């Protein structure tokens, strides 16, 4: 039992309560980009001059399970196969077999300075709320403080709360008959000065490119392997 067990429970339950809700019907969410079943939405939010724009996306991916998608998203050993904006990353602390603390730096977005981030990354299976409902696999990545935080004078420290939340629908089961329903939420505080139009333009381009590249990577690596439910 590590020191972040309560915090983890809170952050995960908040996503389970609030992040799964539908936004198709909700005019407070702007639909920014659509590519088939991938639907990317945002709200435009600025606090004390800093652009926070909550991002929420849904997607439906054939032929992979939620457990698989979450394992690929959490497993630091495959990070470089799908990430494209990371410059450096270091595992700061191992809390449990399902929870680590990561420090990473990102590629600069001109003309703002580079960003770094220091977060707890946890993977959990959440049982079905009623006998009717699906089980959920979730990865939550959320900023924390740590005394071994790196000094990096080129970087402004962002703060994140991200979740990759998956429910899996199925019909001996073939990958032909499985579909993973994803909700991805990203609440990024850039942590200092950054021009709003540029941040918005980069979010609009990069979030869809990330979701497409990541989800296709999982399909590619699990093809012709036995399913892990
Ligand atoms: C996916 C995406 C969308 C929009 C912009 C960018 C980007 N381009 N250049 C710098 C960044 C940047 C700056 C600060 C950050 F915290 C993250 C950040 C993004 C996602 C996540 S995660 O938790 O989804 C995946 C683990 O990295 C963590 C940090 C990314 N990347």
């Amino acid at each position: 039992t590590h020191r972040f067990v309560q915090k983890v429970e809170e952050m995960v339950q908040n996503h389970m309560t609030y992040s799964l809700q539908d936004v198709g019907g909700d005019a407070n969410w702007q639909l920014v980009v659509e590519e088939g079943e991938m639907k990317v939405y945002r709200r435009e939010v600025e606090e004390n001059g800093i652009v926070l724009d909550p991002l929420k996306a849904t997607h439906a991916v054939k032929g992979v399970t939620g457990h698989e998608v979450c394992n690929y998203f959490w497993n630091v050993d495959v990070r470089n196969d799908w990430e494209t904006t990371i410059e450096n990353f270091h595992v700061v602390e191992t809390l449990a077999d399902n929870a680590i603390i990561i420090y990473q730096t990102h590629k600069r977005v001109w003309p703002a300075s580079q960003r770094d981030v220091l977060y707890l990354s946890v993977i959990r299976k959440i049982p079905a709320l009623t006998e009717n409902d699906p089980e959920t696999w979730i990865v939550c990545n959320f900023s924390v403080d740590h005394d071994s935080a790196p000094l990096n004078n080129r970087c402004v420290r962002a703060k994140i709360n991200v979740a990759m939340i998956c429910q899996t629908l199925v019909s001996e089961i073939s990958r032909d008959n499985i579909l993973c329903k994803i909700t991805y939420v990203a609440n990024v505080n850039p942590g200092g000065w950054a021009p709003a139009s540029v941040l918005r333009a980069v979010a609009k381009r990069e979030y869809p490119k990330f979701l497409k590249r990541f989800t296709s990577y999982v399909q590619e690596k699990t093809a012709g392997k036995p399913i892990l439910f």
